[PDB]
DNA sequence: GCCGGTCGACCGGC
DNA sequence: GCCGGTCGACCGGC
């Protein structure tokens, strides 16, 4: 992680900070801005990242060509836009943001990538652990890590930003965590909720003590297990209760 | 539908005015200017139903005000929020709310939900309403035998950024309970949500509401079964080889 | 404490 | 044409 080193300054900086008001999504703008002010050469929005990468090789055109530019089936898988969209990319037609992009920020250096996703959170309101990342996307991710044996390329990390309403919104606190540093098997997969791993960064454990490859293998086990179970529970929850009306 | 008659009226004005989109607010206005009398935001309606009965208090009691195991289900905000309600502590908008707009007149409820559709970006049908919520609804409907109480209608609002702002391009209007059930797409991963564009929605169903519920339920059961099988093939067969 | 449903609308593979 | 996964968080029942 490139950002733990200065997490305290981030912490201190953000705590206090305020934003306008019509959820606290725009708090991420500040993270990016701050990160942009103390890690300039490592910080990109994910679209911003693709852009630079496609600008650096203006001759490489066409999506299959541009895809080769990643040098990593896995990173290829997490950061890249679609074929047509890769096809039609151009200096006059840059990538813009996209709800469904994996990361909110990339910190990259010496060909190591940190994918930062910023979970905002209204602590005054209830406490509903939010979507973290797709369980299925995380699974395909692991398969690739083994299949290409890319176990020392990137990490997925989270920066919670707590805030509350005050006349203006203001961050009262923040947490930070590392995905690949948590227990694969304790991860809560919410299937209906777009199959999203769900937790509060605050409460995420970091006691994991094995290799990255092991982690992938343990996650894939958890996933498959929960997948089998879910298939079964659907009969109970979704069929059984309604057979009677037929 | 208290909308269908004046659909022409609505449509006409909608096209050409500007403002994720949120013309949802726009339309409300029209319906308020022209129907201020049976036009509520869902939550607004609730303050009204609660303001108009200052005697009844606590939740157990306040739900009787719905006089409907079904509307209750679809409209209620739930024990604690309801218990804690009072004129100095009114409901606000809740992301979770079933409806965007509510037209109720002579004890018939029209549950309206607009769908904004960036018509320039993609043809990605949006979530229309959780299929499982709907199941529960149909079940209640059946049970409590209340087929002539409420409609769930949609009104699409297309748009593009042809200018400094967005801009409505055109609209559409369908009725969930006029569609063929067995035909509705249930995207399980997407919050178990029925997905469609209003413009493409079949409106050719000619049975009883009782029939519609019975058919929709069969469709749900069938589709819940295939999804469970889909999971094995999609999220189990392909990864077993890594363990 | 524990658990999992809902709104919102969004591409892109073949 | 046919399909369906993804980000965003967010509530209440026992
Ligand atoms: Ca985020
Ligand atoms: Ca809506
Ligand atoms: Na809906």
């Amino acid at each position: 992680s490139f950002i733990k080193p200065i997490y305290q300054d981030i912490n201190s900086i953000l705590i206090g900070q305020k934003v306008k008001r019509p959820a606290g999504e725009p708090f991420e703008k500040l993270v990016y801005k701050f990160l942009k002010e103390n890690l300039s050469d490592l910080t990109f929005k994910q679209y911003e990242y693709l852009n630079d990468l496609f600008m650096k090789n203006p001759a490489i055109i066409g999506h299959e060509a541009r895809y080769k530019l990643f040098n990593s089936p896995t990173l290829l898988f997490l950061l890249s836009r679609g074929k047509a969209a890769t096809e039609n990319w151009s200096i006059e037609n840059l990538f813009e943001e996209k709800q469904n992009d994996t990361a909110d920020i990339l910190l990259v250096k010496d060909q190591f990538y940190e994918l930062l996703d910023v979970k905002t959170r209204n602590i005054s309101k209830s406490a509903f652990a939010p979507n973290i990342i797709s369980a299925y996307k995380l699974a395909q991710t692991c398969a690739k890590m083994i299949d290409n044996k890319e176990f020392d390329l990137f990490d997925i990390n989270y920066l919670e930003v707590d805030w509350e309403l005050n006349g203006d919104l203001v961050c009262v606190s923040t947490s930070f965590a590392e995905l690949f540093k948590s227990e694969p098997s304790e991860l809560y997969i919410n299937w209906a909720a777009a199959m999203q791993i769900q937790f509060h960064v605050r409460d995420l454990d970091q006691g994991f003590n094995g290799t990255r490859e092991e982690w992938a293998k343990s996650y894939l086990k958890h996933f498959v297990t929960q997948a089998e179970q879910r298939a079964i529970s659907m009969i109970d929850k979704f069929v059984k209760p309604f057979k009677k009306y037929i």
